[PDB]
């Protein structure tokens, strides 16, 4: 299900795979898509990360769909986060955001990379359940998300709406 944000079509629900950094990154990503059985990919390569985000046409994904996760994770990697009265990098963060159409997005990032299923879209209800479940593992710098999550009483929380974080060519899904 595309997520329409302004006149752009975004997607959640990619499967995130960290890459070895040892071989040609693109060729490694392709070979892993073949083993994991995915026909679409995005490639996230910056100083903080070498990772591929995968999807299948059969699940309703298509070339040209933009990765919402890629966009959000980039934006936090650049800005960092505000908590404890300080501006600091947030390599380990989790969050949930209202999308314009009423669905919610859930994100779980460690060392500036997505956890394998840390990019999810569905109901508010289930986004919160996913957030708490991952939260229990610990090692999280901050929860970043919809201002109403303050009432969850996480130790470190930064209110943030998706609008505040909003593209780059690399976000678009392409054939493997
Ligand atoms: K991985
Ligand atoms: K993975
Ligand atoms: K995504
Ligand atoms: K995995
Ligand atoms: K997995
Ligand atoms: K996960
Ligand atoms: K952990």
């Amino acid at each position: 299900q595309v997520i329409q944000i302004g006149r752009q079509r975004f997607v959640g629900g990619l499967f995130w795979q960290s890459l070895s950094r040892r071989n040609e990154l693109r060729a490694e990503a392709v070979e892993l898509a073949k083993k994991l059985k995915f026909d679409l990919m995005v490639l996230r390569i910056d100083r903080g990360v070498a990772a591929a985000g995968y999807a299948n046409t059969r699940d309703g994904f298509a070339p040209g769909h933009l990765s919402l996760g890629a966009m959000v994770s980039r934006a936090i990697a650049l800005e960092g986060a505000f908590y404890n009265g300080r501006r600091q990098p947030a390599p380990n963060w989790l969050g949930a955001f209202a999308l314009p159409d009423g669905r919610w997005a859930y994100f779980a990032v460690r060392d500036h990379a997505f956890m394998p299923n840390g990019d999810w879209v569905g109901s508010r209800e289930e986004a919160l359940e996913r957030l708490h479940t991952d939260y229990a593992w610990g090692g999280w710098n901050v929860v970043i998300g919809e201002p109403e999550l303050e009432r969850q009483g996480f130790q470190n929380f930064q209110p943030k709406r998706l609008d505040d974080l909003l593209t780059e060519r690399w976000w678009a899904l392409r054939p493997v």
